C-alpha cells in the first residue's frame, strides 16, 4: 500500500477542480511570462548549443514544437529545450519558502508532452487539447512543488530543488497522457527512488551553467518516466518510508516530509514575478502592466511586426487563449 | 583544478595500452556471452514494453542498429535498449568484491556509441571502426568500473550499483568520440555531480523490474552527458572533494573513495561468468566450450540456421571478428 504522501499528490491531480478566478487570471499572465523568457534565452549561444535533436536530421511524426524555431521533436527532448530556455536567464517567476525554487520550470514537461498529444489526435480526427488545460496543469504543478517546498529544506541535505520538478511534473503529465490511479501512483514512485542532482554547480568555487539547465533536464525526466508507466511498469509502494532503503532513511536522515496545509490554489495564487514590490501578489495593479510590457519587448526580439502582432492578438484576451487548441497556439510562434 | 581521482580515469582512458593476450582473449568471449543474454531477453514482453523509439516511426539518419530487430535509433535509446536486454535476466558476466556488480552492462553505451560514428564515418566516405576497438573500450570500462568497487561500497551509502556504470561508460564514450583531455574531464565530473539511483527497488518488500533496466538507463545516461561535453559544456573541478556541496560530503559520509591498486587489464581477466567453479578465471578451459553453447542455443532463439550460421562463421574466431568494421557486424543481426 502507497505512501500516504504519494497518495495525496495522486488524488490531488486527479480529482481536485480549481475554482479560483484569481488562480487562473494568475496562471495567465505567468504562461505568457515565461514563454517570453525562453524567447530572449535564444540570444544567448550557451543556450543554443544545447537544443535541438540529439542528432541533427531525426523526423519524428507530429513532434512537439519549440517556439522560436522549425524544430518538431519527441516530448522529451522537446521538454528539455522549453525547460532550458524558460529558466536560463534567471528571470522567470519564483517562490521563497523553506526551499526556493522556480514553479514556472514545469511548464516544458507540461507544455511539450500537451502540444504532441494535441497534434496527434488532430491526426487522428479526435478533439485536440486546449490552452486551459495547460494553466489548469500549471497551478496544479506549482502546488505540489510550492507546497512540499513551504518547510521541507533540500539544501540543508545537499540536493537540488530541482527534484521538486522532477515530481511535480510526473503526476500532472501522467494525468494528463490519460493513466489510471495505479499507474498515476506508480509513475510518481518511480520519480522518489530516480537519483537526485547535488547543487554542486550553484556555489563557490563550482558555480556553473548547469544551474540554468538543471530544473529543464528533471522535467524532461519527469516526461520519460511518466510514459515508462503507460506501458505498465510497476511501481514501488514504500518508496519513502522503506527502512534502511527508502528514501527519507537514505536522504533526508530519518525525518518525514511535514506538509503543513492541504493542496489547493494557494502558490499560483501567491507566485512571485521579476518585473522590473511590484512582482507582489497585492500590488497586481502596478505590476501586470509591467508584465505585458516585459512580455511586448520579447516578443519583438525574436519576431517581426506581424507576427509579434498576431500572437499579442489572440494571448492579451484570457478567453480566446483559453479557448484556443494548443497545436494551434504554438504554431504561431514558428 | 580537478579532483585526482577523475584525472586517474581521463589519463588511463586516453593513453593507457592495453598489452594482455588474456585480457583480450576473454573480451572476446564476453562480448558474445553478452549479446546472446539481450537476444534471450527479447521473449520477454516485460522486456520488449520498453524498447523501440519513444515515438512509434522516427527517423534517425545513420542511426544505431538494435540487435534482433530492424530499429535503428538515436545513440541514447539505442543504449538503453541494448543495456537493458543483456542485464534483463541477471545471466551476464559478474565481479562480486566490495561492490556487486556486472561491467558488461557497459557495452549498451559503448556499443550503441560505436556503431553509430560507424555508420556515419561510411557516410562521409571516411574510415570506420574496428570490432577490436569495441573489446577494448570493453575491457576499459570493466577497468574502471570495478576498480572503483573493490573497496568502495556504495550499498552502504543507500545507493544503487549502477553509479559506476554511469561512470565508466561517460568515460570511455567520451574518448571514443573522440574529445580533447579537457573535455573527458568535464564529462566525468558532470557523472559524478548528476543525481544517483537509489536500490529500493532492489529489496524486500519493493523488489521490481527496475532491477533489471537501472543499469541500462545509466549507460544511455552516459552516452547523453559524453555528447553535452561535447558541445563545449562545463566540468565541475573539485566534484568530489568540495566542502559541504561535493560528492563525499553529501553521499559517502565525507570519507574518500579509496582505490587499492592501478587500472590496467585486471578486472576483465578475472571476471565471472554464468555459464551454467567452471566460469571462474582458472578453469576456462571447462569453462569455454559451455560457453560457446549458450551462445549457440541463443542465436537459435530468434535467427533462423543461415543467419545463425554466418554470424557463427565470423565470430568464432578472434581475428576475422577483430577486423571486422563493427556497422557490418551488427548488420548480421537484423
Amino acid at each position: 500500500d502507497f505512501d500516504r504522501e504519494i497518495v495525496d499528490i495522486v488524488d490531488y491531480v486527479m480529482n481536485y477542480e480549481i475554482t479560483s478566478k484569481v488562480a487562473y487570471d494568475t496562471a495567465h499572465y505567468c504562461l505568457l511570462d515565461t514563454l517570453g523568457c525562453g524567447l530572449e534565452a535564444l540570444e544567448y549561444p550557451a543556450c543554443k548549443k544545447l537544443l535541438g535533436p540529439i542528432v541533427p536530421g531525426t523526423v519524428v511524426p507530429n513532434g512537439a514544437r519549440v517556439p522560436g524555431t522549425q524544430f518538431q521533436l519527441d516530448p522529451v527532448q522537446a521538454a528539455f529545450n522549453i525547460g532550458a530556455m524558460i529558466r536560463w536567464l534567471d528571470f522567470n517567476d519564483t517562490w521563497l519558502a523553506a526551499e526556493w525554487g522556480h514553479p514556472s520550470d514545469n511548464l516544458g514537461g507540461i507544455l511539450a508532452t500537451a502540444d504532441w498529444l494535441s497534434r496527434n489526435a488532430v491526426a487522428a480526427g479526435k478533439a485536440p487539447l486546449t490552452m486551459k488545460q495547460v494553466l489548469s496543469g500549471m497551478i496544479k504543478a506549482h502546488e505540489i512543488q510550492g507546497c512540499i517546498a513551504l518547510e521541507n529544506a533540500f539544501n540543508r541535505v545537499g540536493l537540488d530543488h530541482v527534484l521538486l520538478v522532477k515530481v511535480a511534473s510526473t503526476a500532472v503529465v501522467a494525468e494528463m497522457l490519460g493513466l489510471t490511479r495505479d499507474e498515476i501512483l506508480n509513475a510518481v514512485s518511480l520519480a522518489w527512488v530516480d537519483g537526485q542532482s547535488l547543487r554542486t554547480y550553484r556555489h563557490a568555487p563550482n558555480t556553473g551553467t548547469r544551474k540554468s539547465w538543471a530544473a529543464g533536464d528533471a522535467t524532461s525526466r519527469a516526461v520519460r518516466l511518466a510514459l515508462m508507466a503507460k506501458t505498465g511498469e510497476m511501481g514501488y509502494p514504500s518508496a519513502l518510508t522503506a527502512k534502511t532503503w527508502g528514501f527519507y532513511d537514505v536522504s533526508f536522515k530519518g525525518e518525514t516530509f511535514r506538509f503543513q496545509r492541504p493542496y489547493g490554489s494557494y502558490v499560483m495564487e501567491n507566485v512571485l514575478f521579476k518585473i522590473s514590490p511590484i512582482g507582489h501578489a497585492r500590488r497586481r495593479a502596478d505590476g501586470i502592466p509591467k508584465l505585458i510590457e516585459k512580455f511586448k519587448i520579447n516578443l519583438a526580439r525574436q519576431f517581426p511586426t506581424r507576427q509579434q502582432q498576431r500572437i499579442l492578438d489572440v494571448s492579451l484576451d484570457r478567453a480566446r487563449l483559453e479557448q484556443m487548441p494548443v497545436n494551434e497556439y504554438l504554431d504561431l510562434y514558428v
